[PDB]
């Protein structure tokens, strides 16, 4: 009842779009990026949300569990930066993600803890894209090799309250590759 979470089980990921004509309210280039969710888990690895093209050149930004921790990640053309949080992630308590960035600033709070800040190399400020935006792992995987198994590996848990740049996620019904709906807990 009341908020509608989703599980993810290790093969599942859902593909949203988020900037295009679909009813109420080329490429793109971000000056920023806006994230908010809640995640219950076990896992000490995995990939939670990703927004990019998916492709090699491509810049990206994205949100995954490491060694335990969540940590915040994207390159916008001039290589990347990570945030780390200090919180535990793995309690299998619902917990509380807040990120964003401001063309080469970000933050990331996960939980009630300082955020944690930084910024990109200079360069770049635009987070190239066609707003595809990714959630519990993501299609082309190549894209992969570069980072740490936890971007591979797929996200067990739970999510819910997902808020994309002021407008609010609805997992189901935005979803766009018809994946396997299994509800929570």
């Amino acid at each position: 009842g009341d908020a509608e979470a989703i599980a993810f089980d290790g093969r599942t990921y859902m593909e949203y779009h988020n900037a295009v004509t679909k009813s109420h309210l080329a490429e793109k280039a971000l000056q920023s990026n806006h994230f908010e969710l809640s995640i219950k888990t076990e896992a000490t690895q995995g990939l939670i949300l990703w927004s990019g093209k998916g492709l090699e050149r491509s810049d990206y930004i994205a949100l995954a569990i490491v060694d335990g921790f969540v940590q915040m990640m994207y390159d916008l053309g001039s290589k990347p930066v990570v945030l780390r949080s200090t919180v535990p992630i793995n309690t299998n308590h619902w917990t509380h993600i807040k990120a964003y960035r401001v063309q080469r600033e970000g933050s990331l709070q996960v939980g009630n803890e300082a955020p944690i800040t930084g910024s990109s190399p200079l360069g770049a400020t635009q987070l190239d894209t066609d707003g595809a935006l990714w959630l519990g792992g993501m299609e082309r995987l190549s894209v992969a090799h570069k980072l740490p198994k936890a971007y591979s590996t797929g996200f067990i848990g739970c999510i819910r309250d997902v808020i994309v740049d002021r407008q609010e996620l609805h997992l189901v019904e935005d979803a766009l590759n018809n994946p396997t709906i299994l509800h929570c807990s």
